[PDB]
């Protein structure tokens, strides 16, 4: 029992992290087979950011402009190319610690672990979610560019996020590993800001199911509701619509607790209308939406 | 910017985890140099737990009673001994992945990362604190016995916790790596229960400082207070006393934000008297006490 913001073990990823320097810019890269992947921002200066032409900035560079450091060992760059917002630096050595891996793109509402890194050295590991507005609420300082997000299934690392920047509200934006931003954000200097955000309803439901599995039940009730009447109330509280698919995905949790999905919705509605009246759920005084149904099963079941 | 429950990267620890079987009991062990460390509970059955004599149970065992599995490779046990509540199984092979390490014992109020493990395979990594009542609020299922807690400084793993069991309230109890329980808990079947718990005041203060560093400031006020008048109120709210030492340890955070420690106490007092009035601090509606002053500096400063 117990319910924590639990990341994947980070080892397979730590063995791929490297330091990439170009000019006076240092940041992190990801070293898989004989390629290192990193934000293209590495070829810019401060004054370049106001409107860079990256195709331009790159053609004026050479392999020798890029220093790659893996631990101590210098890696020799033998090729460079841009892929959307990432660079790919071909190097003369394949990473011996390359795991089985895939580059996936996730959806808003899905979670992943982040290995924050500085100068090629991993500093910490946490879990977060892609928000509906394609930001994440990360924890990142200067130098963290190129830190990666991931999920692990069996021995296979699904890399899903590369870190690029912090927006004015203090939230974070980045790309998939093919260099395509999550959300309408650009790697240039702009008044760009996170769009309006919502609560991930299906996740809140999944977390209510975690809480019941962990013996908190005070918020349960004998009421039920229609999907439609539920969504009427969720809309009112800036919660995302719940769909039949989400109802179906909650099925195993509903069967394991014998609470019907729509009964759990009835509970949520009342929590939205009445608040908590000073109690908590899994150590929280707020409704938590950063755990997927998969997260709950994996942690409350194995 | 951003503020997360951030664990240490778990890699150095994942390379030490192994599976230990004796009889029909399987659990985890920690493989450092040519020793594997594991809970002594591994030599018991269900019916042994009612009052085991472990000195007895152990003398009736042999090296061949203990199967150690590291990944695939079988490890050969060439020696066994008990040390308080842990066993030490000498094996014929030193772990090539042994990091620099130390066995430390922590205090109530200090944090550490946990690598939950099942059958020798790491499943996830999270951060928690030793509570004032020497429990932790972990997230552990059947099979998790022997999972370890740790802190990492430079390349040196300070192992501080080995997991042994879950108490009736759903919280967790275990030992240091020399086999000495944290708190008044025993590895036998007893009506044993967590004692009364308190809030770690110094940590709450440290987290208020994190929040200011991250631009939440609504809870600040122009008041101050005495240490004595503060502790009068903290006592009333089941918060631990704050000491001069804690005031001194908060000094760098106070200097970095220019809020005096005692001014921050004045803020906390008002939050304890008035509640939050529906706002939040670093995404929380509660006062959070699982980050030390060290945690905040390391994460808001590097
Ligand atoms: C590190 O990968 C990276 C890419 S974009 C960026 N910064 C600091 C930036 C500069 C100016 C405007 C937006 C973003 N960091
Ligand atoms: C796994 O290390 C371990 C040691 S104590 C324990 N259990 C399940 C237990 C059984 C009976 C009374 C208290 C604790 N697990």
């Amino acid at each position: 029992s117990g319910f924590r913001k639990m990341a994947f073990p980070s080892g397979k990823v730590e063995g791929c992290m490297v330091q990439v320097t170009c000019g006076t810019t240092t940041l992190n890269g990801l070293w898989l087979d004989d390629v290192v992947y990193c934000p293209r921002h590495v070829i810019c200066t401060s004054e370049d950011m106001l409107n860079p032409n990256y195709e331009d900035l790159l053609i004026r560079k050479s392999n020798h402009n890029f220093l790659v450091q893996a631990g101590n060992v210098q890696l020799r760059v033998i090729g460079h190319s841009m892929q959307n917002c990432v660079l790919k630096l071909k190097v003369d050595t394949a990473n011996p610690k390359t795991p089985k891996y895939k580059f996936v793109r996730i959806q808003p509402g899905q979670t992943f672990s982040v290995l924050a890194c500085y100068n090629g050295s991993p500093s910490g590991v946490y879990q977060c979610a892609m928000r509906p507005n394609f930001t994440i609420k990360g924890s990142f300082l200067n130098g963290s560019c190129g830190s990666v997000g991931f999920n692990i299934d069996y021995d296979c690392v699904s890399f899903c996020y590369m870190h690029h920047m912090e927006l004015p509200t203090g939230v974070h934006a980045g790309t998939d590993l093919e260099g395509n931003f999550y959300g309408p954000f650009v790697d240039r200097q702009t008044a760009q800001a996170a769009g309006t955000d919502t609560t991930i309803t299906v996740n809140v439901l999944a977390w209510l199911y975690a809480a019941v599995i962990n013996g908190d039940r005070w918020f349960l009730n004998r009421f039920t509701t229609t999907l439609n009447d539920f969504n009427l109330v969720a809309m009112k509280y800036n919660y995302e619509p719940l769909t039949q698919d989400h109802v179906d995905i909650l099925g195993p949790l509903s069967a394991q607790t014998g609470i019907a999905v729509l009964d759990m919705c009835a509970s949520l509605k009342e929590l939205l209308q009445n608040g908590m009246n000073g109690r908590t759920i899994l150590g929280s005084a707020l409704l938590e939406d950063e755990f997927t149904p998969f997260d709950v099963v994996r942690q409350c079941s194995g």
